[PDB]
């Protein structure tokens, strides 16, 4: 199999580890109390959560978003995050999203200096701008809302505290054009035994149906059920219908579960993934 390498980043349960849907992969004290968060070691392009007429980034009331802080450390932009770690040689040079995970991650949560959970975040490559997300719950379907990959959030990233710093070598972003996933047989690519076929105009839209289908740490209101959700104030570990195929010919998006080994070359197809930019194409 001539594929190994070039196939290693679209091993979502390797290289992400969680939840894509929804990321709530490991659990953390905070002041007592154990609560769910995002834990996956990949971004999530195109991911954010549809709220009702507000919008997510918003920060919350005193939205999802961290609120106005003095200084201020939500949002922030890249220039200013750059700036703002001077003095840390080990995270002022990171890329982009990296830095937006790790500046979230210097946020104290509820004022627990001993505590492991750290803040997810969203960066947005539209203003270059990073937002602490205050909120880690995903999907509650109080604010009823959920996780999509609508056409406002193309430009953003979905980031646990986990994303790893060469997620650019390891991780799915751009979707594959001339490759349809397959399965290595006998020296062949052949294609994947079981997959389900939905209609879908675009890439985008298929994206969008791999991304419903995907790994999930919350299924589909007491307290409980609430830290449940990943409220604050059932693993994957990255196991879902997380791999579509495109064809661009018959707008059919044929999604399965298993990992894909290699690929198939037919100028009809487009490979996509729950992690992939719902746009961008290779």
């Amino acid at each position: 199999n001539p594929w190994t390498e070039y196939m290693a980043k679209y091993d979502i349960e390797e290289v992400h580890g969680s939840g894509i849907r929804v990321d709530l992969g490991e659990d953390a004290e905070v002041a007592g109390t154990q609560y769910r968060l995002p834990s996956g070691k990949c971004p999530v392009f195109g991911k954010g959560i549809i709220i009702s007429n507000t919008t997510f980034l918003t920060p919350v009331a005193t939205g999802f978003a961290f609120p106005p802080t003095e200084p201020l450390m939500s949002p922030m932009t890249l220039d200013e995050m750059r700036h703002f770690y001077k003095d840390n040689k080990y995270v002022k040079n990171l890329d982009e999203l990296t830095l937006c995970s790790r500046h979230a991650g210097n946020m104290i949560p509820d004022n627990d200096k001993n505590s492991n959970y750290k803040y997810p975040a969203v960066y947005d490559d539209k203003d270059k701008k990073c937002h602490i997300l205050y909120i880690a719950a995903q999907e509650n379907n109080m604010f009823c809302f959920r996780p999509a990959k609508d056409i406002s959030f193309q430009n953003y990233t979905y980031l646990s505290k986990n994303v790893v710093d060469n997620w650019e070598k390891v991780c799915p972003r751009k979707n594959l054009q001339n490759a349809k996933f397959g399965l290595w047989v006998d020296g062949n690519c052949e294609d994947i035994p079981h997959v389900n076929e939905f209609p879908a105009i675009d890439l985008f839209e298929c994206n969008k149906l791999v991304f419903e289908l995907s790994a999930s740490d919350q299924p589909k209101l007491t307290d409980y059920e609430k830290i449940k959700e990943g409220f604050k104030n059932y693993k994957s570990h990255g196991k879902g219908y997380n791999w579509g195929n495109y064809n661009t010919e018959t707008q059919k998006c044929e999604i399965f579960n298993v990992k894909p080994t290699c690929l198939i070359n037919n100028s009809s197809y487009i490979a996509t993934t729950a992690l992939s930019h719902p746009i961008e194409v290779e």
